């Protein structure tokens, strides 16, 4: 059964300064996602680790969830490069053909200040791969929409994540 890994990468922009962004967006994200996003983000609880490599989270979902939950599994996090990668391991986007999903983030500094998301996604795939632009661009948009709901959020508090 053929094994193979399907590779996209986006970029998103955005005015928050990478670090500050970085503290709110991946650092607690646990707390801070639950809290802007209540309709599509009920809960986030650690099953395992302390939160650094090798940690399993169950994020539990609201409305708009297949499966109504995802697990991470934290492969790395680089708080001075401000780079983060984790797996997407049982849940939402998966499926018999679809084993596993990896995500590596790098939050970079654009021109002048601000900050530029770079995401790059790989679907572990079994058998034939049959992967929808749809399904894959409808990921972009919400994560595209949770990072606007962030930026708004920080420019309202901005005695926050500094």
């Amino acid at each position: 059964a053929m094994a193979g890994v399907y590779t996209y990468e986006n970029e998103f922009t955005s005015d928050i300064p990478a670090p500050k962004l970085f503290k709110a967006f991946v650092l607690d994200a646990d707390n801070l996602i639950p809290k802007i996003a209540p309709q599509a983000v009920k809960c986030a609880e650690i099953l395992e680790g302390d939160g650094g490599p090798g940690t399993i989270k169950k994020i539990t979902f609201g409305e708009g969830s297949h499966y109504g939950y995802v697990k991470h599994k934290i492969h790395s996090i680089d708080k001075v490069n401000h780079t983060y990668s984790y797996s997407l391991i049982e849940g939402d986007a998966l499926s018999e053909n679809i084993e596993k999903i990896d995500y590596e983030t790098k939050l970079v500094s654009a021109p002048h200040g601000g900050t530029i998301i770079k995401t790059t996604s790989k679907y572990h795939t079994k058998g034939d791969v049959e992967i929808k632009e749809e399904h894959v661009k409808a990921g972009k948009e919400k994560a595209a929409h949770l990072f606007k709901l962030i930026e708004g959020y920080l420019k309202d508090h901005p005695s926050e994540y500094n």
